[PDB]
């Protein structure tokens, strides 16, 4: 899981 | 999950 | 998992 | 897991 | 894990 | 692990 | 782990 | 591990 | 390890 | 381990 | 405080 | 404090 | 502290 | 302190 | 303090 | 102290 | 002392 | 004193 | 002292 | 004093 901002 | 903003 | 920003 | 800014 | 900036 | 910045 | 900058 | 600057 | 700098 | 500069 | 995401 | 998203 | 992201 | 990210 | 990444 | 990064 | 990376 | 990396 | 690197 | 690198 990639978290953005 | 990849979480945005 | 890669967080951006 | 690599961390951009 | 790299981080960048 | 590398660090760039 | 190399460190740039 | 090197570190450059 | 090699420091450059 | 050699330092440069 | 205060957020605002 | 209040969050707004 | 706020925080706005 | 504020965070802005 | 204040922290803008 | 402020940091931006 | 600010810190800017 | 400030730092700018 | 200030340090730019 | 400040250091340049
Ligand atoms: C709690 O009872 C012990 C525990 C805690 C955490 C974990 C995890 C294993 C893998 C995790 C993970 C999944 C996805 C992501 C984002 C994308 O990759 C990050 C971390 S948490 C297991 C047992
Ligand atoms: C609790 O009883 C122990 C526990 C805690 C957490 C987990 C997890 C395994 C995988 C997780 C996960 C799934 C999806 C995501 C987002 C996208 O990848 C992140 C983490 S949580 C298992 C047991
Ligand atoms: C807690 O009960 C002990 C514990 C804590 C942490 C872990 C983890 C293993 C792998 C993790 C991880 C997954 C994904 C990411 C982002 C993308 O790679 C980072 C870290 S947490 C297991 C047991
Ligand atoms: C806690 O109960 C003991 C503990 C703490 C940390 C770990 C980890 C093993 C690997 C980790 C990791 C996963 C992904 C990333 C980012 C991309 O590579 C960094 C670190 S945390 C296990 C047990
Ligand atoms: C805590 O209970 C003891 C402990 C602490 C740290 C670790 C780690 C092993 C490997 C780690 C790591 C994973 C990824 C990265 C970034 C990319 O390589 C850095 C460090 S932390 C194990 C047990
Ligand atoms: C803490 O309980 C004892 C401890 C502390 C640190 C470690 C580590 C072993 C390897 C580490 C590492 C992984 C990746 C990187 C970046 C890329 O190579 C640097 C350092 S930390 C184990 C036990
Ligand atoms: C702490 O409990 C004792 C301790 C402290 C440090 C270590 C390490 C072994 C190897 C380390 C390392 C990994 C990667 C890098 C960058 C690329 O090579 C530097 C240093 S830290 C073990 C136990
Ligand atoms: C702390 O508990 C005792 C201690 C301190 C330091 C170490 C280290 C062994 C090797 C280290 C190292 C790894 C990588 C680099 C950069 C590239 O080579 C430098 C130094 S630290 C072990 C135990
Ligand atoms: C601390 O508890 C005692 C101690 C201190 C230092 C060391 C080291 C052994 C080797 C080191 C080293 C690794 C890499 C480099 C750069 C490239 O070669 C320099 C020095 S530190 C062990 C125990
Ligand atoms: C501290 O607890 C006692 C101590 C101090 C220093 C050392 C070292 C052994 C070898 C060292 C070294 C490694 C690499 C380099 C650069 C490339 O060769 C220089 C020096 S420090 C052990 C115990
Ligand atoms: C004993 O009472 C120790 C203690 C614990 C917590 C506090 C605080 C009270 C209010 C705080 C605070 C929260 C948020 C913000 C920013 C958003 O408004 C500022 C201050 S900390 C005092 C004493
Ligand atoms: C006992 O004192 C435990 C404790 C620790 C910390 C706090 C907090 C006081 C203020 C906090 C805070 C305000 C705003 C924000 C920005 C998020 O939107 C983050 C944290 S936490 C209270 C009690
Ligand atoms: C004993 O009473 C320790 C203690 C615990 C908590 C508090 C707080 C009371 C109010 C707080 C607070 C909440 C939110 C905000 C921002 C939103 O309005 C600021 C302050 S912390 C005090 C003492
Ligand atoms: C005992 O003191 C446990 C405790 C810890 C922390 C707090 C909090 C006080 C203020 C908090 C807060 C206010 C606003 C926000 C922004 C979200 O919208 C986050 C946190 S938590 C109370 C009791
Ligand atoms: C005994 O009371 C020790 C103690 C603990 C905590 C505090 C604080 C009260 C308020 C604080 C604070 C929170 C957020 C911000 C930025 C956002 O508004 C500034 C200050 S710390 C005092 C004493
Ligand atoms: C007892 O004193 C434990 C404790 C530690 C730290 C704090 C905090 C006071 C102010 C905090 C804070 C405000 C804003 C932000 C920016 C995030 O949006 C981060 C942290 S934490 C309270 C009690
Ligand atoms: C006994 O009270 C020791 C103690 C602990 C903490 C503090 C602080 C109160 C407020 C602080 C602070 C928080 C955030 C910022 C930047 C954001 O507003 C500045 C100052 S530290 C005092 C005494
Ligand atoms: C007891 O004193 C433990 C303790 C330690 C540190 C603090 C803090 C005071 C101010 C903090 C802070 C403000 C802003 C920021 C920028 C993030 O958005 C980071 C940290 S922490 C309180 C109690
Ligand atoms: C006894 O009280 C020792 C003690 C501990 C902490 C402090 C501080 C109070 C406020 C501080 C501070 C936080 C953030 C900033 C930059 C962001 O605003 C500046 C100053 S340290 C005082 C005494
Ligand atoms: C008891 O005094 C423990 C303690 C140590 C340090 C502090 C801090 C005071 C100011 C801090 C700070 C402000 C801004 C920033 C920039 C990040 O956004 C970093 C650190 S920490 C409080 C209590
Ligand atoms: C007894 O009180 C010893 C003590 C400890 C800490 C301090 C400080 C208070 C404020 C400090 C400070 C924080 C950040 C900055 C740059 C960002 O604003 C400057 C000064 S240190 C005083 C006495
Ligand atoms: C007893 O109080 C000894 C003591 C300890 C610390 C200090 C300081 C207070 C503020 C300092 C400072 C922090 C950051 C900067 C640059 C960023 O603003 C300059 C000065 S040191 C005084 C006395
Ligand atoms: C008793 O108080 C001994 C003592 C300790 C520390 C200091 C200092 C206060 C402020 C200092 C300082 C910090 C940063 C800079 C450059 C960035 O602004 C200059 C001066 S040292 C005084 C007395
Ligand atoms: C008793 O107080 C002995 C003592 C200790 C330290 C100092 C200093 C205060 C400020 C100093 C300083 C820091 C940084 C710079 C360059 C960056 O601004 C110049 C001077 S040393 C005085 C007396
Ligand atoms: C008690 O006096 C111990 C002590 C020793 C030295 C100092 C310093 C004063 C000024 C320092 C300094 C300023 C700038 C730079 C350039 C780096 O960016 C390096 C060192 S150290 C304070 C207290
Ligand atoms: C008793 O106070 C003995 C003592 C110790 C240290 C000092 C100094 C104060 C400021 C100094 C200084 C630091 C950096 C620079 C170059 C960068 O600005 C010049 C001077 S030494 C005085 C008396
Ligand atoms: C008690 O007096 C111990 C002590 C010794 C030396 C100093 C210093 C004063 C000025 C220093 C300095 C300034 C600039 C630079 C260039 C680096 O960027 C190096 C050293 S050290 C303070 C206290």
């Amino acid at each position: 899981g990639a978290v953005e901002v």
